[PDB]
């Protein structure tokens, strides 16, 4: 009766012990980890669920450093570290694989982008240049 | 290979004095005569493959769709579109596990990258900015 | 070692498809704290011994006396003093021949080198100019 | 009663077909190859020879550039591309030893120096910047 996301979404507000957590009618589902990791699920398709992580807006000119700093998130098999036009901020995107998954490995992938995120603030905190809040 | 007798009993002496050293082994070329690779190794555990698609245009706005792109990029379980600050290039770059690896699945990942350039230089064609390859 | 096999295979298969490919092998490594050495293998005739000196004050003038130091390098058999455009950097380039060669000798020229990027920090101090190391 | 350096150019002079080529009391010998290439040979050491190919004085601002193709024919087991204070010019030096020598192995290693003069008037030449005769 329910899709293999919705399950596994399930599983996850459970353990997090919340009924909240669960996709709304675009597919969408937001959240807050720790008061500071703001995470963006999508489930348009019926095989993997997409993991955003969601790191802000860009100060005022930067573009060519972003990518560079995507060299080391692939070398460690990170997220792809974007850009999105509509909410004009920078996030780490990941593509969760339905296939042979349970709620201990998406919580992992979660991780990896929350890990990836403070390991962005880390190249930028030292480094002079700040992304925003909301 | 005498060269790589002679750097791994190098190496090997360098342990051997405390010493700790980076090692990375280079493998570079052109397929269709069109698309440069190289492949990276600098441990145990992975390989990479960096597509070398060209330099881009020097401009801020156009490396924000680059950014931009790799929300397809990430969807498609692609390669991630970066850029290198010494080499001045735009890069499709793949990280290959050796955990059940194979010379076969090795060329089907060299594969998807080619492909991604492949796709990118055609998308850069239709919006006619070209990069210096 | 996992990957040299997977990279020595896929080698083997480009050549196969009669792709020509370059391949380079890399060993990084800091004596003393205080000399960063580079070891390359590009062929199976010979090795490259770069000590990285460091970045030098962008200055014309006291480039033209890195190159009038040449002719001392010249005269003992020592290594060339040069610049690479990609890392700013200049080094001291010393050419291995893989002929008669052993670890110990491999040692006795990345000493030469050494001793060499010795010489230049001491000379760079008594004139009071320090390279970006 | 000869030096092994005056001995190996007499027969470098013999087989050039001149008695001219020969150290004069500074230990100098300078001689030109094919009209073109400015060949000077010193000994003050008992060892080796010194082979200086003179490659001319450097235009206006530069010295960079003569330090990144000195990558190059290090790499080749090329001579020391150096300048000069005295003659304000650049030019391809080369250590002979003595040790082991004979006559053709000295024409050998003129012959690197010439090669390698070439290759310089080559990475300059379609460069578009020029060094001057005399």
């Amino acid at each position: 009766m329910y899709s293999r996301a919705d399950r596994l979404l399930r599983q996850f507000s459970l353990k997090l012990n919340t009924d909240s957590i669960v996709f709304d009618e675009n597919r969408l589902c937001s959240f807050i980890i720790d008061n500071r990791y703001r995470i963006l699920l999508t489930s348009t398709n019926s095989e993997y669920i997409m993991i955003y992580g969601f790191c802000g807006k860009p100060p005022d000119n930067l573009a060519f450093e972003f990518l560079n700093a995507n060299l080391w998130f692939a070398e460690n098999n990170g997220p792809h570290l974007c850009y999105d036009n509509n909410s004009q901020s920078l996030l780490l995107a990941l593509n969760f694989s339905l296939n042979e998954s349970s709620v201990e490995k998406l919580e992992c992938e979660i991780e990896v982008v929350i890990r990836s995120m403070e390991n962005l603030y880390h190249i930028l905190q030292d480094k002079g240049i700040t992304l925003d809040t909301d």
